[PDB]
């Protein structure tokens, strides 16, 4: 129905919200430490020294197990 | 459709994953460190001494900001 449609949607928008911001491809997974920004997969935090949302210095990446992986 | 009933379904999983494990109430911000098990909300988590999920010694919990927040 329509509304099948409408829930596709709003499952694929909560689904890229969960996806990095800087590939596009793989689950959010790290925390820049100390600011707390979760934003990347563990690739792409690997290769950011400041924080790409805030710009603070990334002092070391923590990994995070999170019930929606 | 029995379609739309199946997505409603995912939606509401994967919102209740979002959660706090110990109230129910909260959106999970913070992480035990070092395990980085990130399952509770703040208020839950900073007198957690041994992990939920894992039994590990806290050393610190982290704050985290996600983009489902
Ligand atoms: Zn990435
Ligand atoms: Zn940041
Ligand atoms: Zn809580
Ligand atoms: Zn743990």
């Amino acid at each position: 129905s329509q509304q099948t449609r409408v829930l596709q949607e709003k499952l694929r928008k909560l689904k890229e919200a969960m996806l990095c911001m800087v590939c596009c491809e793989e689950e959010i997974n790290s925390t820049f430490c100390p600011c707390g920004h979760t934003v990347c997969c563990e690739s792409c935090a690997a290769q950011l020294q400041s924080c790409p949302v805030c710009r603070s210095r990334v002092e070391h990446v923590q990994h995070v197990y999170l019930p929606t992986h």
